[PDB]
């Protein structure tokens, strides 16, 4: 069903997260963590305090797809286990902010062709696939986008609900 998912998404905030490669999304899916540049770290920490759920919707650059979505379970923190992010040439790990813990809601992919009818008011009503890393997605567009993903029957939202 979709009812627990709708409950988790109720009054949520949504952010488009771009990854340079599949390797970083794979790491995030395996370890339940994400990290970003300080500009987006500040936005996400503010959002985490502001709303019952903050949803990150992931898209690997040039893949033509979203790779899933996850809920922030923490603000960013430093000093944990280093994550061997495949950083681009020239970016040290020190350029990153802290690490956010996340709980995956859907690890299935969604092609951009399936979201062509959804526009994001916070990015000039451009198709929701279009946006910089960290672009906020307005509630209604973000909710409908998440509802387009194939159901992920491997995940049980019971434990997620208890964290709200
Ligand atoms: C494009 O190369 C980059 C790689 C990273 C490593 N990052 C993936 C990631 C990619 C991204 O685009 N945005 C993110 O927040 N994270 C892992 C820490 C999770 C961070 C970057 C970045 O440029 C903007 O900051």
């Amino acid at each position: 069903g979709t009812s627990k998912l709708k409950y988790v998404l109720q009054d949520a905030r949504f952010f488009l997260i771009k990854s340079n490669n599949h390797e970083n999304v794979s790491l995030a899916k395996a370890k339940g963590v994400w990290s970003t540049l300080p500009v987006n770290e500040k936005k996400l920490n503010l959002a985490f305090r502001s709303a019952r759920s903050v949803i990150l919707i992931f898209s690997v650059r040039e893949s033509g797809k979203f790779q899933g979505f996850a809920r922030l379970s923490s603000e960013s923190h430093h000093g944990g286990s280093p994550i061997h992010w495949v950083l681009p040439a020239g970016m040290s790990a020190k350029m990153l902010g802290g690490v956010f813990k996340i709980d995956w809601i859907c690890r299935r992919e969604l092609p951009f062709t399936k979201s062509a009818h959804l526009t994001n008011p916070w990015n000039e009503h451009k198709p929701v696939k279009i946006g910089r890393d960290g672009q906020e997605i307005e509630l209604e567009c973000g909710t409908q986008l998440c509802l387009l993903f194939p159901p992920d029957e491997s995940i049980d939202l019971y434990q997620v609900i208890h964290k709200m």
